[PDB]
């Protein structure tokens, strides 16, 4: 008997961990702008654990993330399931708790799928893009990591894509699961998984977008205090499907705001109200009677994640009750 | 001799701490032991939910204790919890009375079980009548613990302890009824500000734009047409913005509107020299500021200049 | 049909949730000085949740926990295990996290088992033990914490007996499960749950502490720098069965600590390498090579839990290899 | 004119920063760009792993500060990880030289992917070189953070983030080799304390005890009957004993063996006035000071008085 190691696929779509700048100890930089090859060759103990294949999808900043890279994704991985044992997307870290929810509600093939991105360019000294790659892959190739939806793998630690978020602005330890904690921990190439998500995932949800070629039209309100209704009002005006309300507190909206929602709300735009806050849910049965209003609670999903849901409930249903039982579930 | 309290004013603004329907003297006779560590007067200026807080309620709030300042050894403002964090820095950069002021909320009803306000009313109280809280700036008193008015935010939707000094910490701890001062904020603060605001009735209208993958232009667009005299960017991120918001606001930059870019993000600060060239597109780096704080900072910095360089030095020192 | 609500017992030991004091705004106060009845007393909405029954099993202040008030609720809940329908038990915070790691290892009744405290004394204002009761009573109570080990309730947050720690001295937030995070939050009384623990626990470990009359006597000895030998050499002079270590970072000792650790080690004392730091695991394969010393390496359980295991370990076997495995799987 | 750089010197101890093998000459050689901040020299002091740090080398340490002082326009000591947290407190009390002091160190080996001891010390550095830095104290420079000596602790066993101020938060950010600093240490420190170690050649024995449930009485006593100066209780909760400890520690406070009650617990303070009378038993409650940070403390207090009253008024002021 000899050993042999599993293939995982490389999909590259650009982010800081792909990103240079002209010196080692200065900030400034130009993101996506180094190919996956190059990202592969800074690594050189990838063939230890890897038989590892690069595809470049895309080659861009993750603030400039889109539908059309989501759906593309998801296909890919639909399609290449056969193909390989596991794959790693590197990607931007400012939405790559975004892309995270939306192919861990989206993906159907049952190998680990896990995204991994970096803090500070490929360029800079102490860079942390070689070594979470690395840790990418180790967690992709691990069966252990198999049937715990999509994950997020940076600094040492294996996150679900629900629950992840980015809490830090430049911190290489940014990303946390901030509700429910992270699934594992690795040390030394190994993993000591002791959680795993437990709302539906993968192919335990109805989200098929094999055929999709858009996605319903989600936009994002912030409230604070003496908050214009102006921004509510132009998605409103522009046909919106769906809008999610970043609420102060408790998921609270200041008056204007939750005028323009409510009669939104009964013309059949879909409403959720989330939070600014950056942990705990949004919950029922607080200060809005989102029965009366036809609205929808968050619960934990901040409002970037709460739009992943609600576009992918629009898909499936516009009735308020059963969207709200979507964010229950998923 | 004689042994004497502290002179303490409550200006009441309503609340859960409330719960914005239970007047101030109800609040302060139900924790009776106030009597024990300072005279305590109450004044009602609204009785909101502070998610309807606004513009008018911060000019009331500022002008109340500027003018009254003589007249009292401290100050305690009962506040709901949802925009205390805007308020509390409002304040921190409009008053210039030197005397302790401390803002004060609940997370609980008084009606509930376990209820926080009383023992945070009276934590508040004690803050307000130490002398060591002087010259710190405006605070936030919640869970035993001094926070700052410029890095207190709101970290969790429910739970007692939300209020925190996420980017540099609490400034001490609150025990037995005493404090033990650790630290102090050393960006500028009111007396040491320039914002005077004992004139103005209206503020600068500026709004809060959201990023997140595929964002809209729309609400940018919206503020824009509206004559918005700032917008904020939620970036994600270190404030960096989808392209199409980044399209509209580079435009609004060179256009008359006042541009800062803040961060979705909970903690750290958005930087220069990272992704985005402010000085080329005029833009501002809000720092540890995060949105709705960085709005604050931004009104009144469009009270003394419209000028995208003073501003950033404005984001600079205070 | 009508409505009937379950039958819930609590088992009273003590703790500042039963402390008071002279005055409800200083911070002098006695512990474990108030009876059962009156904490039941001061929650008038139990009621609304379930039929109580109190029970003191002791009155003290849990610095003074000990190995039998463990043996007796253990064996408590076991034998009455048939008549309820779950178990809260009322406790200070000082130790709680050693007692719920204890109760997670040796109950085998199949209902809930829930620990709480509170952090102020019960004549304090805005005391916390009121609701924090209410609040375990509520996860007793709900048939979906049933199968998730011995739980802890405080601040709304539903707490695994494993990872959960006194993080603060004074703050009522102050229980995390630092690593791995909390099960569910409670809001309204009703609970949203997320996770599970992965590693055994109840009836699926081993221990059996029926018919024990005590426990294998395990010390801690404390690391730093310039540390004394002599702590770890007065519990080998007296013959321990075993020894945890809270070393310094990655579970590291000092070299007169670790020379005397070594000695006792081969001699057949059990030797644990724990860490004094807050959060991670003391891993394998870092600086000291166990399998050379015979020592065990704690994983994310701190010095206190560790003690907890490695007791119950040694009921089982004095093995160093079946010891590490048994601290792989529990 | 002709531009100028600081005079850095770098001390080296160990640590895995040197993984503790490599030399002072190959840390710095392998910084290219320290070059662009400041003229580094270094000198080699010792080389271990900090799990073996002493009282000798925490000796030799603030002696040398103390006398190369004039010659250099800061210091930085690179250290284990391991007890960074309590080198970085006894220099803290000890260094009378108001330059810049950093201690930096590494989580990962310089052979290891994405090895962070590279940048940390670039960081270190130019920490040592800013000139806001003078007078906070000795400090802590990791993960872009700049962390005060006193409260600065080990939070985690393995991740690069580690270090944290978790009462108090940290001082500063580092961002493109430029720091924002809004905080600064109110305890007294360096120069402005008492704490004089240039002609000791050994300090005070201090040992620490661990509280849990049945605890041993066995390694209270081993110490006592060792006649250790003093013994720092990591005590249970709010710096709580279990009742064999107690017992022990009780007769030792009345038998010339002096008692800090600190806690297990990472974070928050162990306070007066909660459940024992530190008055009675003659004990001393620790404030936010952990057990080996304790240690510290009252290892110096015991070079200055062995009354209970001071050293209780030591650990309030420093
Ligand atoms: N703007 C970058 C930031 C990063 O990757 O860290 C991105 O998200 O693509
Ligand atoms: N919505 C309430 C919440 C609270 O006070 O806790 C308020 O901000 O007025
Ligand atoms: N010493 C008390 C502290 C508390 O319960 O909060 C105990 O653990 O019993
Ligand atoms: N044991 C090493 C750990 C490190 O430096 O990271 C030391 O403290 O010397």
């Amino acid at each position: 008997h000899h050993h042999h190691l599993p293939n995982i696929t490389i999909l590259a779509t650009g982010g800081t961990i792909a990103g240079g700048g002209d010196s080692a100890t200065k900030s400034n930089y130009t993101v996506g702008k180094v190919g996956v090859e190059n990202l592969v060759n800074a690594v050189p103990q990838l063939k230890d654990i890897a038989n590892v294949k690069g595809e470049q999808v895309v080659n861009i900043g993750s603030q400039d993330m889109n539908d059309n890279v989501w759906l593309t994704l998801a296909k890919k991985i639909n399609t290449d399931c056969d193909k390989t044992d596991g794959f790693v997307i590197t990607h931007g870290t400012d939405t790559m708790e975004e892309t995270a929810y939306f192919l861990d509600l989206t993906v159907k093939c049952d190998k680990p799928v896990v995204m991994v991105g970096a803090m500070r360019p490929s360029t800079s000294m102490s860079a942390d893009g070689p070594f979470n790659l690395y840790n990418a892959v180790v967690t992709a190739a691990d069966k252990a990591s198999a049937n715990r939806g999509v994950l997020v793998v940076m600094n040492d630690t294996v996150l679900d894509g629900r629950d992840v978020t980015k809490t830090n602005t430049t911190d290489v330890a940014t990303f946390k699961s901030v509700n429910y904690g992270p699934l594992g921990y690795i040390h030394n190439g190994k993993i000591d998984y002791q959680r795993t998500p437990a709302r539906k995932h993968t192919s335990d949800t109805p989200f098929d977008v094999s055929k999709l070629n858009e996605l319903p039209k989600v936009g994002i309100v912030y409230n604070y205090a003496n908050a214009s209704d102006l921004p509510a009002k132009a998605l409103v005006d522009a046909g919106y499907d769906g809008i999610v309300s970043a609420g102060v507190g408790n998921g609270n909206l200041y008056k204007s705001v939750f005028d323009t929602l409510a009669t939104a709300a009964k013309t059949g735009t879909a409403v959720v109200r989330s939070s600014r806050v950056p942990t705990g849910a949004t919950t029922q049965d607080a200060e809005v009677d989102d029965a009366k209003y036809g609205f929808v609670a968050s619960g934990t999903l901040n409002p970037q994640k709460a739009r992943v849901l609600l576009q992918l409930a629009l898909t499936q249903t516009k009735d308020p009750q059963q969207i709200q039982q979507i964010f229950n579930q998923y």
